């Protein structure tokens, strides 16, 4: 019943590593407290091993069983098909670990003989063993934050012979069965306008509202070798090709309930008996997983009338206020049932009744005006991580950046429009790249465009507003400011002064580039622009960018 058994071998890297922000002029004149930025490494992975490695009693109930009921027989009404080998391959990022067997993320897209016939055998091997496990990679990851410092996460991942297999068998299901067993409570098939929208919504067809989000504690480790079974039996009670189901049971027993994990040297590192953090199902799995204990334990907890908002293991409940006293209360008896369900909290959860301040995927809903004086709602989040990783990714090029993500979803947001986008642009322009195309993720999926576009996918994916919203809450105006004194960065109304003369150098070099002058910067000036509707906004292919994102899992897109 223990998520992870070491061996004692350390967990190494595939590369020197650089926990400090380096002191370099473009990246300090975004901010200045260098020394408060650092980036995790391997040398923290014991601390997280210890972290994530502990015993999981779980015991289930008649309110489980019930809502698990139903989830199977709305899985019925799923009917999904087996993905081709190309299909496959073509949703392979260019930068996925290479395999060890000879060849690469490039050759897969390619398509390259090595890479076909080596898919092929790992595919057969799965049609006729359902039991050896498949070997695994454990490695510490590398992310940036500001102190104020966190043990590196762990990622452990099949071999890039068994990724895509693995799209083979259920990448299609990753597609419709969330939202066929969750409806509108899927959050990964919104954009960020769309979630708006859906929390609004939740928020005002209660009486009087009272949110709360749940916080597992290492939710990946929580998820026992039962509930992933259960994620199988749910998995095939969809409408699915024999040889899918195979492959699809075969995948569960050999990989997803757990299996030997080897680190970068080769080294047996230890065994798995929880969610793997890298492989496809892990978001599909903890969405559906998540779902159905929160759902029950809702009910076990008398919560009344909850509207869920489920992405991955992160959770918003909205209902209706039965008092402050009743909905600390119950909120407990929830947090009780969670527990037992195998799904402890890392925070205790807390009635919130102002929507500004409920974080959903650490963001909330917030509030400006627009060019007519109405309001318009948003999604916005504390700037403080994404400025820091904007900062290394200036100095340090990651072929997957993390700041172009940011600046799409966060269009609207004063601290995209005052700082992100002043500073990119203007580094764009001195690079001379603003037209190539740039790897980037979001909602932990892999996408590729180029900034010269961003007005037009700023305009279909947000609207217009969002390049005329003024007028922030005091709430968000305070947190911005206060992020950027905690990281040296100059304040917004620099920011503004150095926005005037972007834009002027943008519009100085017309066709795309002006337009992104004129419509990103129309705030940067007293006397504003016309600013109409984009037709190239139009001929863009969005609707279910987010959704085919499936969450993460190594996906790519365009």
């Amino acid at each position: 019943s223990m998520s992870y058994s070491w061996t004692g071998a350390l967990i190494t890297p595939c590369s020197p590593e650089e926990e400090k922000l380096p002191i370099n002029p473009l990246s300090n004149s975004l901010l200045r407290y260098h020394n408060k930025v650092y980036c995790t490494t391997s040398k923290s992975a014991s601390l997280r091993a210890k972290k994530v490695t502990f015993d999981r009693m779980q015991v289930l109930d008649a309110y489980y069983d019930s809502v698990l009921k139903d989830i199977k027989l709305a899985a019925s009404k799923v009917s999904a098909r087996l993905l081709t080998l190309e299909e496959a391959c073509q949703l392979t990022p260019p930068h996925s670990a290479r395999s060890k067997y000879g060849f690469g993320a490039k050759e897969v897209r390619s398509l390259s003989g090595r890479a076909v016939n080596h898919i092929k055998s790992v595919w057969k091997d799965l049609l006729e063993d359902s039991q050896t496990p498949i070997p695994t990679t454990i490695m510490a990851k590398n992310e940036v934050f500001c102190v104020d410092k966190k043990a590196a996460r762990l990622i452990v991942y099949p071999d890039l012979g068994v990724r895509v297999c693995e799209k083979m068998a259920l990448y299609d299901v990753t597609q419709k069965l969330p939202q066929a067993v969750m409806g509108a409570s899927y959050g990964f098939q919104y954009s960020p306008a769309q979630r708006v929208e859906f929390l609004l919504k939740a928020w005002a067809e209660k009486k009087d509202p009272m949110g709360f989000s749940y916080d597992t504690r290492c939710f990946d480790s929580t998820v026992t070798e039962r509930d992933i079974r259960t994620e199988e039996s749910i998995y095939q009670a969809c409408s699915l090709p024999e040889e899918a189901r195979t492959a699809i049971h075969s995948l569960t027993e050999r990989l997803y309930v757990g299996g030997p994990m080897f680190n970068s040297k080769g080294q047996s590192c230890g065994y798995r008996r929880c969610r793997a953090s890298g492989v496809l199902t892990t978001s599909m799995g903890n969405t559906i997983t998540c779902y159905v204990k929160a759902l029950a334990a809702c009910k076990a907890a008398g919560i009344v009338a909850p509207t869920m908002l489920v992405c991955g293991d992160d959770l918003v409940v909205i209902s209706e206020s039965q008092g402050t006293e009743e909905d600390e209360r119950n909120l407990r008896a929830f947090t009780e049932a969670m527990t037992r369900y195998s799904a402890p909290p890392g925070d205790p959860p807390r009635p919130e009744y102002d929507l500004e301040l409920i974080t959903s995927c650490s963001s909330n809903v917030s509030v400006a005006l627009g060019p007519q004086g109405r309001r318009r709602y948003y999604l916005t989040r504390d700037p403080t991580t994404p400025i820091a990783r904007a900062a290394w990714e200036t100095v340090r090029h990651s072929p997957v950046n993390s700041w172009l993500g940011n600046i799409i979803q966060y269009a609207p947001t004063i601290w995209v429009r005052m700082v992100l986008m002043t500073h990119f642009f203007s580094i764009l322009m001195a690079q001379d790249t603003l037209d190539q195309n740039l790897n980037f993720e979001m909602y932990g999926s892999v996408y590729s465009v180029s900034p010269l576009d961003l007005p037009a996918i700023i305009e279909r994916l947000h609207g217009l507003d969002a390049f005329s919203l003024h007028t922030y809450t005091p709430h968000e105006l305070t947190r911005v400011a206060s992020a950027l004194r905690k990281l040296g960065a100059p304040p917004l109304r620099a920011w503004k002064s150095r926005a005037r003369a972007v834009r002027a150098s943008l519009i100085s070099r017309g066709g795309r580039a002006a337009v992104c002058g004129r419509y990103l910067f129309n705030w940067a000036v007293k006397t504003k622009l016309k600013l109409t509707p984009l037709p190239e906004a139009r001929l863009l292919d969005l609707s279910s960018w987010f959704t085919v994102g499936a969450g993460g899992g190594d996906i790519y897109h365009s």
